[PDB]
Parts: C-alpha cells; sequence; structure tokens
C-alpha cells in the first residue's frame, strides 16, 4: 500500500551500523520529523555471480513489499524509500537486540520485563497472522527481536524486525521446499523465543549431535529443549503447544496472548 518516497534533502546521515544481506546499514535522522532512523541500502555485488545480483534485488523488493503493509507498534516500521541507491528508511530501535541482551548473564532481565517481552512479540505475530493473507516472517529468532526499552512500564519494549539456524525452525520446514512454510512455522519459532527469554539460553544448546541426527531427532523423535521445573504451568503449556510436531496443534495467537497476559 502507501509507501512515501524520500530524497537526500529529507534525510540526514550519521554513521555506518553494519553490512546486510544486500548492502549497507546506516544510522540517520529525518530533518522533517527529527526522529532517528536506520537505513538499509541495496548494493549490487561486484561480480558475485550473475544470479546472485538478481536475488539480491528480489530480496530487497520482497522486504519492501512485506514492510509497507505492516502497521503495528511491535513491528519495526518502514517510513519510506529512497532511490539514488535504493534504500529502505526504517525506524531505529535504540536498545539493541534480544540475542545480545540475553548473553549478559551478569545482569538477568527481571521477571516482569521478561513477560513484557513475551507479550510484545506475541502481539506483533498475532497481528501478522491476522492479515489477509497471513504474513509469515520465516526467520524468527532472538537476533531479529529488536529492543525498544527494558523499562517494564514503557509503551513498547520489543519489536519484530528483519523479516526473512535449524534450532529455531519448525520440523516441517527443514530441508523442505520453501512453500511448506505456513504461519504455523512462525508459531514454532515463537515457542523457541519464549524458551530463550525464560532461560536466557539458546534453544537446543543442551544437546550435541551431528546435523543429520540432530534434524532426525527434532523431526522424528520430538526432541525439544528442556523446560525448567520452576516454569509457571500456564507458560509451560503455551511453549509445549507452540512447538508441537503437528502444525495444526500449534495454537492461534488470540489464545497465546490471553494465556501470556494471565502470567
Amino acid at each position: 500500500s502507501r509507501l512515501p518516497t524520500l530524497a537526500d534533502n529529507e534525510i540526514e546521515y550519521e554513521k555506518q551500523i553494519g553490512k546486510g544481506g544486500f548492502g549497507l546499514v546506516h544510522k540517520g535522522r529525518l530533518v522533517k520529523d527529527k526522529s532517528v532512523v536506520a537505513i538499509k541500502s541495496l548494493i549490487l555485488g561486484d561480480s558475485e555471480g550473475e544470479t546472485e545480483m538478481i536475488e539480491k534485488f528480489q530480496e530487497f523488493q520482497r522486504e519492501v513489499f512485506i514492510m509497507s503493509n505492516l502497521n503495528h507498534p511491535n513491528i519495526v516500521k518502514l517510513y519510506g524509500l529512497m532511490h539514488n541507491p535504493p534504500r529502505m528508511v526504517m525506524e531505529f530501535v535504540p536498545c539493541g537486540d534480544l540475542y545480545h541482551r540475553l548473553l549478559d548473564k551478569a545482569h538477568p532481565i527481571k521477571w516482569s520485563v521478561k513477560l513484557r517481552l513475551m507479550l510484545d512479540i506475541a502481539l506483533g505475530i498475532e497481528y501478522m497472522q491476522n492479515q489477509n493473507p497471513p504474513i509469515v516472517h520465516r526467520d524468527l529468532r532472538s537476533p531479529n527481536i529488536f529492543l525498544q526499552s527494558l523499562d517494564e512500564n514503557a509503551p513498547v519494549c520489543a519489536k519484530v524486525a528483519d523479516f526473512g539456524n535449524f534450532q529455531w525452525m519448525a520440523p516441517e520446514t527443514i530441508g523442505a521446499e520453501e512453500e511448506s512454510y505456513t504461519e504455523k512455522a512462525d508459531t514454532y519459532s515463537f515457542a523457541m523465543i519464549l524458551y530463550t527469554i525464560l532461560t536466557g539460553e539458546g534453544p537446543f544448546d543442551e544437546y550435541s549431535y551431528g546435523k543429520i541426527k540432530f534434524i532426525n531427532m527434532i523431526r522424528e523423535e520430538g526432541l525439544r529443549p528442556t523446560i525448567p521445573e520452576d516454569c509457571p504451568p500456564r507458560l509451560r503449556n503455551v511453549i509445549e503447544l507452540c512447538w508441537s510436531g503437528d502444525p495444526k496443534k500449534r495454537p492461534h495467537f488470540s489464545y497465546i496472548v490471553k494465556e501470556l497476559s494471565e502470567l
């Protein structure tokens, strides 16, 4: 739908954040709104294969298409597009990502904030699955959860970002033709996000197997991370149901949100 265009006179540049899949990431600011932005550029890789340049362009376009229709506080917003070099202008999220925050073991996130993070992400995914047709992220993991604030009283704590690691992926998606990724695949990945918030640990990090065996254990033997004994029964049930081997047993997000709110 509606995606405004912005020129260089409308954008102020600052620093270079990093390298992405199709180009560069930059920290900036709108001169109109004075609000801070993250800018993702498209760069065509120098030879890199002929077919590599095509998929780079098509991934950039896919991200534009997906982000331009999503409008929710728990999902990173696309403000606009730029042309000189093609660019996406997205809101900047100031407190890093969930993956890196959880690595700080000396400073555990307190329980009330953990619940806010769980609910925030659930709300974002609920919105995605309520679209027509339902939006599927297809790369849900803790590095793609951006942290707005760790204040338990903030309007928004977490945002879903970087719309698309077998330990995050639903069993029916592993080594499968991509169009087997239903919305229920995101629901499985969400269970693993809930697990990582709860424990501060990487999902499946308690196990070590060769890749073929690992996948077989997940797919055929229902191997899942161990939920701690002190986990609240209602949270345990949500996690367990969300990572069901059978995708149709993974709950609708209205149920997930209700259950999490009662924690």
